[PDB]
Parts: structure tokens; sequence; C-alpha cells
């Protein structure tokens, strides 16, 4: 497994907008996010589409691919981070310079729609990528949560890590819908718990990301093939019960649950239960139909705050019963 | 090497109805009753599925209940046609539990659209029997005059009447995607002069495969999605999405190499499309995704959520002429 170099203070983080033009539509949170990382001691290299607006997206398919490729090809950039998600990252996949990435591996990080690029790069190059902070939603967050997200960010990308790296459960979380551009209030601290939905243990390569986004790359050369023993990691956000039942069944009929040895389900930001008062793992439970797969839910790697940074494509040990996650193989130098 | 085809619909036949997703018979009782009465006055009998009237919020019932409802119709010898009441999100849940052996033992006309695409394509993939992208009971036959009469005409001409081949699918003269007159009629829908669009000139002949594109992403890669083969004609439609969503869906097809295989594309109208302020039409977004690849493309085809609705067989040879805006079915889809 070829690995990216650890982040170091003084390094340059290159940012790009593969989908929504957030640097145009949310300039205050964008500037706040840049300033936050600059103060920590990282430089920011703004991609070529920063500040541009093409309505639902930052620019054309070709322009977006060029923005990302310029960062991949830049030897001065140690980390490539999406500004935010959207719907349209998968449009870039045919045009990405995977050979340039494989020849000099970098840290590739982000979440939600950026899953298309995280998984595509992993599928094409075999280099682990990272489900974690996007610049504007994650680092543009006000105190206190941004500081917890940052701690996880350093733990995975910067710290010399004694293995196994036990991913520690944050004490509090929030999916509260406020304080986007300007801080009007204080976010309620939700006491936190991971859920032991189905007891057991699994070890294998972790694969996954945003499930809604995965259905946009499924079956293509850019979706890594799920293998027997893999641990499936999935999260969704701001969907309703109908939508996630379809996504869960999509996995079911593709025979994914006949393959994976365990499941980690993220919290679901602003979930719409359609009046059923059922939680997402419950809907997943119906789809599974009493197939015993260890299942740990409400994992904090998703649209809720704070956010863990998770390596994708490396061996992991999940213990749903004892509610632990350990990274058992090196994801960086 | 010929194939099993469902028997043609005939007057007095029983149409079994089921709700594979949304509980529309509970939430829209006026349009449900009106749709049923429309088909009854035409001389058809209706067999209500076991989940009729029931309400489980976003769905008609549990996964097992819904598979049971549909399988009861499939295993019933007196049902000649199985029609969904309406779509939703959750038809794909049923796929592992459907009795495909029973269906293939006594093939029926399977018809519906939107979310029901999961089942139409699932059954075709498993049994090789053509299925039909066409009316669902409540949205299609619950429609007030005049449009319901056009939808019925195409339904009949395709499923009941004897048809010589090639069979010309005629362009409706008027259409509407107006969001009104659901339960009660408060005004007349605008009769919009209709046109199919020649987006990219040319002709294609091949097996037509497709349906609701959003729903196809829920069965993709599974045993229930028929494999797209070289030469196929891709038929796709979506409804009530925005530009961002359909770019994702078009790129999904692109990165799966679908456009490297198909000989042509038929794109349905897009009911209540949200262009996100771009003023772009769905086919212009598709064309960007296609980049420098040239593919004959006929758009605004009337087999989708707009009214009236054409009934289209899936899995049979078709000729599309995008230049002259014609579609012909070249192969028997029924007996
Ligand atoms: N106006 C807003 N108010 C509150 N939260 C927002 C707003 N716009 C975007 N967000 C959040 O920003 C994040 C963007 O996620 P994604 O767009 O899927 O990459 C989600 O957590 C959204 O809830
Ligand atoms: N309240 C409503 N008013 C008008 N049209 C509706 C309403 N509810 C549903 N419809 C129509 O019914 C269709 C249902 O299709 P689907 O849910 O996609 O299978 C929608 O796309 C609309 O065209």
């Amino acid at each position: 497994m070829p690995l990216p170099k650890s982040l170091k203070y003084g390094d340059t983080i290159g940012i790009y907008s593969p989908s929504s033009p957030v640097t145009y539509t949310s300039p205050k949170r964008f500037e706040r996010a840049k300033s936050y990382l600059l103060q920590k001691g990282f430089h920011i290299l703004e991609g070529s589409l920063t500040g541009r607006y093409d309505y639902y997206r930052s620019g054309s398919i070709q322009e977006r691919a060029k923005e990302l490729n310029a960062l991949i090809r830049n030897p001065n950039v140690s980390c490539i981070m999406s500004t935010i998600g959207g719907m349209n990252s998968n449009s870039l996949l045919p045009y990405i310079d995977y050979d340039a990435f494989q020849n000099n591996p970098k840290i590739m990080i982000g979440y939600a729609d950026a899953t298309a690029l995280l998984l595509g790069i992993y599928a094409k190059t075999g280099i682990p990528t990272f489900y974690g902070p996007a610049l504007v939603p994650s680092f543009g967050e006000f105190e206190p949560f941004v500081d917890d997200t940052y701690k996880y960010f350093l733990e995975t990308l910067l710290h010399d890590q004694a293995l196994p790296y036990n991913i520690k459960q944050p004490l509090f979380w929030s999916d509260e819908f406020i304080n986007w551009e300007e801080k009007t209030k204080e976010k309620e601290l939700r006491p936190n718990n991971w859920i032991s939905v189905t007891n057991g243990q699994a070890t294998g390569r972790v694969i996954g990301g945003n499930l809604n986004t995965i259905q946009g790359i499924w079956g293509s050369p850019y979706m890594p093939c799920i293998q027997e023993g893999d641990i499936l990691f999935i999260e969704d956000s701001s969907k309703d019960a109908a939508t996630i039942e379809r996504s869960f069944s999509f996995l079911k009929i593709n025979g994914v649950f006949d393959k994976v040895s365990g499941i980690i389900l993220g919290k679901h930001e602003q979930f719409d239960d359609c009046g059923t008062n059922r939680k997402p793992y419950e809907i997943l439970l119906e789809v599974l139909q009493n197939q015993r797969i260890p299942l740990l839910a409400d994992f904090d790697c998703c649209h809720t705050h704070p956010m863990i940074t998770m390596p994708i494509g490396v061996q992991v040990k999940m213990d749903a019963t004892n509610k632990t996650i350990h990274i058992l193989e090196k994801w960086k130098i």
C-alpha cells in the first residue's frame, strides 16, 4: 500500500470546489474557516474556482476537473481538501489525473458528495483517502465544536500514531441547524453515545462514505469492489425514512450484506422520520431481516459536529458490543 | 428464437392493483375512487391488493407485507394485469422476495412507472418477459378529462388492440405538467401544444431498456437490473428533480460506460423541473456530460410523469428516429 506523507505545520492545504459554490454563497464562514487553519499554522492555496458561481455548482465539468488536477500536480501541496459537497463530484471522475496522484501521493480529505472522489481515487490508485473535514462546514464551525473536529484532524493526519489508533467517542455532539454565517446562539450539547445495535466483532478493510453519493458511482471503475470480510461504513444526512430505506435495500439486493463482516452507521443529521418515530438503524434492521451482522450506529463521522477523520481502505477492528473502532494498519508515513 | 409474452388485455379482464411504496389509496381516496371508476366504466374488473386502504406513513406497509400483496396478485390465475397504484421510493425493497417463478409460470402484463421501475426491470431481468412503462392507477387514471382519455387510448392501443408491426408511437397533440386538480378539479389544465425535440440527429435500432433514472440507481449492479448491452436504446425519465440531481444521474451513467454502449437515447419530459436558475433544459445538462460523444437523442418524450402518458414496452426492439422524431416498436410485446 502506497501512503501519503503526514501533514506537518507549515504545509499547504489546497482547496477546491467539486460541487456547490460555497466560497461564493457563504463568504463569512469561508473566511472564518481559512483564518482558523492559518492560525493553527497551515497555508491555504485557493483553487482556481474559488469565488466563482455557476448557480448549483462552481463551474463546468472541465473547469472543476482542471481545478482539482492543478492541486494534484502541485508538488507544494501536501493535502487536498474539498470546500464543501453538493451533488456533482462524480462528474469529475473521468478527467482526474490519477497517475499524477499515484506518483506523488497526497492526503485527500473531505466528506458527503466528495465521497465520489475519495473512493474514486482509492479505487484507481490504491492509496488510502480520508473521510473527514471539508473546509467550510467543518472548520468554519464556531466554538466549541470546531476545536474537537480539529483535534481529530490532527490525530489522524499529523500525530505520529501508536497503533492501534483507538477512535475515541466525543463527549458531546450537535446536528443543530443554526450559526452558519453568523452566530446567533449557542448549540445545545447532546450527550453522546454509540449504539450497540447488533453485538459482535469484525475485522477487515473499511470501505464506504456517504451512501447517497455511493449510488452515484456504483458499478463504475471508480467504486472499489466490496470484498468478503470488508467492514462497511455508511452515513447519510438530511434525508427521510423513505430515502434511506431505498439506499439500505440497494445494498441488500447487491449482496453487500452477504459479504461484509460488520457495519458502522453514522449519525443522521436532521433525519426526517416521516412520523414513524423509527431511527435509521431500525430501518436498516428491517432490511437485514435478522441476519446477524455486528452493527455499531451513531458513529461520529458524518454531517454532525464534531467530526472524526477516518482513513478509508485500511484494516479496522469494530466491536459493536464494546463499541470501539481501531485502525490496525498504517494509513500514512 | 421467440419468447414468452404476456397475453393481451381483453375487456372484462381483472387488473390487480398493489401499493409497492406510497400509501396513496389512504392519502388520496377521491382520486383513487375516481381512477377505479374510470377503468370500471371501460369494462375492466379491479382486484384491490391486501394493502389497499392501509397506512404506514411513508409507505403502505412493511417490506414483507408489500411483497405479500404483490405475490398474491402474481399467483392469481384470474389476474391479467398487475398495476401499481403509485410510486414512491421503496419498490426495490421487495425484489428479493418476489415470486419470479410464479410470474414466469403465468406471465401477466406488468405496468406502472416512476418507483415501480425497480419492479418492472426486476421482473424483466429475472424472467425475460417484457414489462411496461406506463400508467399507474391513481396518478394516470385518476386524472380528470381531457388528458386521462388520451392516456387510456395509448393504454388500449398498446395492450388490447391487435397491432401490425412496425407499430408507430404517435406524438400526443397536447400535454401538461401542471401541479393541480389532484383530489378535486378547480380549473382546467392548460392544453400545451406538444413537440418532441430532435436534440441530436440520427437513427438507432435496438432493444429499449430504461425507466425512471433516479429509481434505476437503487437497483443498479444487482441481479434485478438487466445488463445494458451494445446497441441498446436507453430510455430515461425523471420528475420533480433539480439540475444538480440530474447531472449526478447523467454522470452516473457516463462513468458506468452506458453511453459507450447505447446506440440512441430517448429522454422523457421532466415534470416540474427545477433548473436552479440556470435556465438550462435537462437535455442540455445531459449533453455537457456527453462531452464530445455524439449520440442520436430524442427528448421530451411523453412516457413520464407529465400528462398524457404513453405505454411503452421494455425489452423489445425499437427504432428511434431522432431526426424525424418518430418511435416504432418492431417486435411483439404481447399475444
Ligand atoms: N443555510 C444553512 N444553515 C445551516 N446549515 C447549513 C446551511 N447551508 C449548509 N448547511 C450545512 O452545511 C453542510 C453541507 O453539507 P454537504 O452540502 O452535504 O457537503 C450540512 O451540514 C448542511 O446542513
Ligand atoms: N398533491 C399533489 N398535487 C398534484 N399532483 C400530485 C400530488 N401528489 C402527487 N402528485 C402527482 O403524482 C405523481 C406521483 O408519482 P410518483 O410518486 O413519482 O410515483 C407526482 O409526480 C405528481 O405528478
